[PDB]
């Protein structure tokens, strides 16, 4: 798979309107197992390893999928997805709150055991700039004899890379859509 990334990122079959973006990605991206059942501490180490929020979140998603620390950073999510995964990842319908994101993810896990997702928020409050598009990650953690829970992961937000639901909710007002996507 990582060799397919290398082929895509260096290819000449690219619309020149996308050239600078692909170059920014190529410049940032580095290419170098974790257990099948991840722990919260595993996720912390993976989030630290990878660290632009769209690139970071896609890198982390990829690493989680392969259970290995492969991609890191040293942007249109469609272009990023095409490079890292080889296609755009299919999205959910728009969701209206981070609470609803959590519920949808728990439902997907309940039915299909799908456990790792990229979240795209429209009106995330970033420092200084305010409401803005922001990507981050969510993984379902299953600890012994405990109900599965959603761990949000924001590898960009280095002050708190594993926020609680309460903490991440601080970064939203009622303004905003959310979308969930995942590599299959
Ligand atoms: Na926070």
């Amino acid at each position: 798979s990582s060799q397919d990334i290398i082929s895509r990122i260096n290819s000449k079959n690219i619309n020149n309107n996308d050239s600078n973006e692909v170059k920014r990605i190529k410049d940032a991206l580095s290419i170098e197992l974790y257990p099948q059942n991840l722990s919260r501490d595993n996720l912390k180490q993976m989030a630290r390893y990878v660290n632009n929020c769209v690139l970071l979140s896609a890198c982390l998603h990829y690493n989680i999928h392969h259970r290995q620390d492969i991609l890191s950073s040293k942007l249109d999510s469609a272009i990023v997805d095409k490079i890292i995964f080889g296609h755009e990842l299919n999205q959910s319908y728009s969701l209206n709150s981070i609470d609803e994101v959590e519920k949808e993810i728990l439902n997907r896990y309940d039915i299909k055991r799908e456990s790792s997702f990229i979240i795209s928020a429209e009106n995330y409050i970033a420092p200084i700039i305010g409401e803005s598009r922001h990507d981050f990650n969510a993984v379902v953690i299953s600890e012994y004899d405990k109900k599965p829970y959603v761990q949000f992961i924001d590898s960009w937000k280095t002050s708190n890379i594993l926020p609680s639901l309460q903490e991440i909710k601080k970064h939203f007002s009622s303004s905003g859509e959310f979308y969930v996507r995942a590599y299959d």
